[PDB]
DNA sequence: ATTCTGCATGGAT
DNA sequence: TATCCATGCAGAA
């Protein structure tokens, strides 16, 4: 049959998105549209494949922030020591039709 | 000291 | 006023 490659959403990386914490933040109208919904704070985990393969496993959680919430992929650092990324660089979620498998890129800086 | 948790804050807009 | 995510910041181990 016949494939395309749906964009998603991308999150430009924070300092404590790329650093040693190991929990890359995720805007809520992003994760609500585009990932999993989910109903409780310890949430799923979740497979992302990147273009070379490799599936990445990470909870996507969140927590009561004020009177709504706050989302995060946990679990991150190995992927993004592994795509040599920094604070200031880009990841890019996409997703694969029919079908709607998850998916991943990143890019440098724009420097 | 250190890392992990689980939020809560408040700066940025 | 409001929203909300980058970072603070305390337990707990
Ligand atoms: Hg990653």
């Amino acid at each position: 049959l016949n494939l395309n490659i749906v964009p998603l959403f991308e999150k430009t990386l924070s300092a404590s998105d790329a650093g040693r914490i190991g929990r890359l933040v995720l805007p809520k109208a992003c994760a609500e549209a585009y990932f999993p919904p989910i109903s409780q704070s310890e949430g799923i985990p979740l497979k992302i494949q990147d273009v070379r393969g490799r599936e990445w496993t990470f909870q996507f959680r969140y927590w009561p922030n004020n009177n709504s919430r706050m989302y995060v992929l946990e679990g991150v650092t190995p992927c993004i020591q592994s795509m040599m990324l920094q604070a200031g660089d880009t990841v890019t979620f996409s997703r694969v039709d029919p079908g709607g498998k998850l998916i991943m890129g990143s890019r440098k800086a724009a420097n």
